[PDB]
């Protein structure tokens, strides 16, 4: 079950000081690992918002989005030998 990620996710126009709802999907199993990074040297976007993820998909939250949230939300999901990645350019104004 290698992680067929399809989330196209291009960008994410979020208003500074607001809540966003990021979504993604990928066929991985029996237990893939999808890291939700903010594109910045392995940067992670956990402490800058909320994040959730499922074995065959994933979606993360930005109920605490702020101006600094403007970054490159890069996510990578793999599984044993399968691997996939979705680029999410997130901006905040």
């Amino acid at each position: 079950l290698k992680p067929k990620i399809l989330t196209a996710s291009r960008k994410i126009k979020i208003k500074a000081g607001f809540t966003h709802n990021l979504e993604v999907d990928f066929i991985g199993a029996p237990d893939p690992t999808a890291t939700w990074t903010v594109g910045d040297s392995g940067a992670a976007l956990a402490p800058e918002l909320l994040v959730d993820a499922k074995s065959s998909t994933t979606s993360i939250f930005f109920p605490s989005a702020k101006r600094a949230d403007s970054g490159n939300y890069k996510l990578k999901v793999k599984n044993e030998l399968g691997e996939d990645e979705a680029i999410f350019e997130v901006i905040v104004q």
